[PDB]
């Protein structure tokens, strides 16, 4: 989730609370900072709620100090939320981490043994009493820590502090990212370089394992053993616009509408000469890519749907057997490795628990090699992969992925043409794919200029609480997607069915008041589809159908047609996605929902 | 669908209306018979509705004749239901078919040319004016037909009659089954030997293509060309109990509760000596089965879910790469054939459009060979296959498959152990599978004796209209299944999610009033699951959890636990299915629904 850390000479709270705000997406149930003033007065503070719930519990009780550590959260397993909220104050040790401490039991028991007393349920409060115990046994903090770290198992990103000596903050990185922001006289710790974006812009990105010792006037980093290290330090880029929603009322909407430029980024330096280019893999790709006979794809939620759309392409175009499983199942299941199998995770975060263990698994199951289509660079998926292709999406703040989706398509789509050519197939296959790609941007541009109309439809969903999404083909999953959206950002019970599955059961749901969103280009499967539309139609189902301008569909009280600008077909599933995104967003407004942090959720799921 | 045909000396209506009643499952939108009395008075009759809607429109206007043909239907594409209802009276030619006439256009136009006039939209009414035109050009009916048949494309099962000469009925078979029931002085035609079950029990099962000429006192069958044929004639068996619901209020319920004996049938003559036996394939199976490296599985609705459960087994036990696609998508999609791929349809009917073309496709795509796990013998899937294994389910009348499911599992499960052994694997794998199999019956027995309790739960769903089904593992799809049920037989919007997918989106749906059915044995994935239960739990979601007696779960207003009799684990997905079946049925009663013919549906989808 979100974890921030100041240690300057000014007051560090209204920054700590900022860092949080700019990590509210990674987590939005509980929050709270801990600062201390000169003298030593600790001042822990927690609130259930948005970060603002804290903010306000700060104005009421301003916190002075130049040593604090904040923290937002995803309260998942539930639990007394304000009791189990960070930070936790082990007498004088305050901690806040990001992650999961595996051995959080073999410890909690062992300590406890030694008269310890965990007043709260939680793994953070274990870091504390652990580090603390280590003070007692000699050394300095930057020593008590360098000893306790290696006795923890998991992936975490804690930032330990001694209320008796706010002179130093400790920061370890074992999994969850922790970047350090460099200030003047001051420093800052963060889980992401986006918290600190306001104050510094100069970051030393902790490598994996580091236990950096930080003060106002120094930042000493040590490797895992305890050696000293000289981590470089770079200036940020991830600031294009930072987390400024701009003209846009919500992040999704801006993120939705960035798709057209967002793809351009992706198709940039890759569409070199009528034919997709991906040298970026370094001439050693055509030696593993080429032995490829099958493709396994790990993913979750939207990152999976994409995996789907692709399977259609990898086969009907690359001619390559391909599976596209949900990471959650894969990882725990004994399985049968195809011969010559390129594993291919499709995270946007790069840091998702499941798609990542998956990957990890893959390694042992003798796959041919990994490939990684992340959004975020140097991400756990990207560095443990073997090959990787980056979406160039830009940072996506929306809890509900959108441009990360469209980008993914574009990439995969590109990989297809590479693989296509790589396989002496028809040089025309690449050509065709490219033309789409190399014209997707302009086209989504086209599509968005329909905002108004879709915004109009959404009115019809005020009163509904169910919705059916139908598609067939390499649009089965596009219809999967637009459900997942609407479903998530408006709470409507939307469900997606592969069109030709209705009559085998689900078709019982239809009725007078059941809207049915359907996507329908000038596909070959057009008529097949045109049918199951008529099948639902003939049973009540109110029908919103996003159909190519030249489909043939005809308007009607029961059957609402939303003309679609003729698209290509290689990029058809991307295109037809967009309108479905608008609709989910707009219905969400009509619904009056947290368009940007839907309940029980929180962008990127990196827990486990 | 359902098509019946009398031609006796008594009055044939109260039989025709019976035949229909006993094919109401195959179709239940529109109906209607046509008889004629001695003199020649035709008497066509149609009604929207159950067959009974006709029945009653018969009592009001008794139909005398000893030559009639009836017919129930699935009105799918909708259309003026009483206008487009069979039979259709082309002046003197009355027809009724079962199936789809492809060229139903290149004809409708051509004829029409010749001053013809189709007062109704429909493909039946095309058979008529077609056969008719053929009278005019010479010959006798049994000649005008034998000429018109070969000018039709599709799969059909029409039974043509001449109102000017009820002396003869014609019957052709091009796809849809047509069996002939033999009486004394009288005959009968049928789409299934179950219509006629009351009158005769002696059937000559038309081969594929036959154009049988039938009168009271003869039944001449001719092959496709026009030759004479001597089709054998067998006595029925499919009459165990016929379509007599017995003690049981609905077919599902009886069919649900037949599972325990229904499996026994399946495990009969196959569990020969501590180890599954399937010689029934004839010593030429271990020569294709053995070269098998991958398994593709086609299916729809419940017949697919089974395909799922299996994939888990074929891999984690047989060690064999396996895909399990929805037939509807497969069939229309260019794809990549694994090397050495055993295709394997999983119909119960054997006659499903999609799973069958699928199969058909398979043939061209160089698979290694077909295998067929049908319920019904000599079924289109079973005869075009290459290998086949029959469920021994018994005829299932329920529109909502149940025992066909459990049987399928059992079979596949058996195939796994065959393949397992066939692959020098651990002799212990077979052993273990068998023990389950060879103890599934007794165990489901166990499970049903919980009826009451589940019947109790269902009370809690009166007011609900959504439901979430969660499972993980080789129970992801078992949770898929029990949704499809409830979803179909009660209209509740039930949805199944692989447990570990919640946090990536859908988990937004949960709330105060969202029941969540979850299946949870003493799996290894127990705790994983135990979690997402707690995740939903912690967000409102009312939780009905079907968990092993020794799970650990604890009762609670928000979390309803329904102890499950410890089962094995190889057969665990079958077992945990049953309770989910009860619940759908019981909720359906509380709902007050067509537990046996849910709306917009109709057992086996054989249209296209
Ligand atoms: O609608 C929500 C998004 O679809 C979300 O579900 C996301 O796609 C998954 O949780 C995947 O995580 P990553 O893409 O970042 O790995
Ligand atoms: O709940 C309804 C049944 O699940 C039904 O969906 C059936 O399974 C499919 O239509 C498959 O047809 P076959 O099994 O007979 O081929």
């Amino acid at each position: 989730c979100g974890i921030v850390g100041a240690i300057a000479q000014r007051d560090v709270a209204e920054i700590l609370l900022e860092g949080l705000r700019r990590l509210e997406y990674r987590g939005y149930d509980s929050a709270g900072l801990a600062v201390v003033d000169a003298e030593g007065h600790m001042t822990r503070l927690r609130r259930l709620g948005k970060v603002q719930m804290l903010a306000q519990a700060a104005e009421e009780h301003p916190l002075h100090g130049g040593t604090g550590i904040a923290h937002t959260r995803w309260a998942t397993h539930g639990e007394p939320s304000e009791v189990n909220a960070h930070p936790h104050v082990s007498e004088h040790i305050v901690v806040v981490h990001n992650g999961i401490i595996e051995n959080h039991e073999p410890l909690r028991e062992e300590l406890k043994a030694r008269g310890y007393t965990f007043v709260s349920e939680t793994d953070t409060e274990v870091i504390a009493h652990l580090v603390n115990w280590e003070l007692k046994q000699g050394g300095t903090l930057r020593e008590a820590v360098l000893r306790a770290i290696p006795q923890l198992r998991g992936a975490y990103g804690t930032v330990i502090m001694d209320s008796r000596h706010p002179d130093t903050l400790l920061a370890a990185r074992s999994g969850s990212p922790l970047v350090i922001g460099l200030g003047m006289g001051e420093n800052f710790i963060a889980s992401d370089q986006l918290a600190l974006l306001p104050v510094t812009r100069r970051f030393i990105f902790l490598e994996e394992g580091d236990i950096a010792e930080i003060t106002r006037r120094s930042v000493n980093i040590f490797d895992k053993t305890g050696a000293e290290v000289k981590r470089q330090d770079i200036e940020s880029n991830l600031q294009y616009d930072a987390g400024d929603k701009g003209i846009y009322r919500h992040y999704m909407q801006k993120e939705i509408y960035e798709q057209p430029n967002a793809i351009k980024n992706t198709l940039t330096g890759r569409i070199s000469h009528g034919q997709v280019d991906l040298s970026e893999l370094g001439p050693n790709a055509d030696e593993l890519l080429s032995k490829v006979e099958h493709i396994q794809i790990l993913a979750c939620g939207t990152s999976y749907n994409s995996g789907m759309v692709s399977r259609y392409w990898f086969e009907s175009l690359a001619g390559i057997p391909c599976d596209v499983e949900i990471a959650s199942e894969f990882r725990y299941r004994k399985s049968a490795v195809r011969r010559n199998s390129l594993m291919i995770t499709l995270s946007q975060s790069g840091e998702t628990a499941d798609t990542l263990a998956g990957l990890r698994l893959s390694k042992e199951l003798g796959y041919l090699g990994s490939l990684a289509i992340c959004n975020v660079p140097g991400s756990s998926l990207v560095r443990e992969s073997d090959l990787a292709l980056m979406t160039n999406a830009g940072t996506e703040i929306g809890v509900a992925s959108t441009k990360a989706f469209t980008t993914q398509l574009t990439v995969l789509l590109m990989l297809v043409a590479k693989l296509s050519k790589l396989k002496g197939l028809d040089a025309s296959i690449e050509h065709d794919i490219v033309h789409g790609l190399q014209a997707l941007p302009s086209r989504i541009e086209q599509m968005l200029s329909q905002d108004k109309r879709i915004e109009a439809l959404a009115e019809d969903f005020s009163d509904k609480h169910h919705a059916l999404f139908l598609g067939r083909g390499d649009q089965y999953p596009i219809a999967l997607e637009g459900a997942l959206k609407l479903k998530e950002i408006s709470y409507i019970h939307a469900e997606a069915y592969a069109a030709g599955e209705l009559k085998h059961g689900p078709l019982a749901l239809i009725d007078a008041d059941m809207p049915v969103i359907v996507v329908a280009p000038n596909n070959e499967l057009l008529e097949k589809l045109k049918s199951n539309i008529e099948e639902v139609r003939a049973r009540g189902g109110q029908l919103y159908v996003f159909a190519d301008q030249d489909a043939g569909f005809v308007s009607s009280d029961n059957m609402h047609i939303i003309e679609m600008p003729h698209v290509e077909e290689v990029i058809a599933p991307i295109f037809y996605t967009v309108p479905l995104q608008l609709l989910a967003y707009h219905v969400a407004l009509i619904k009056g929902t947290d368009v940007d942090q839907p309940r029980n959720l929180a962008k990127s799921v990196t827990v486990e």
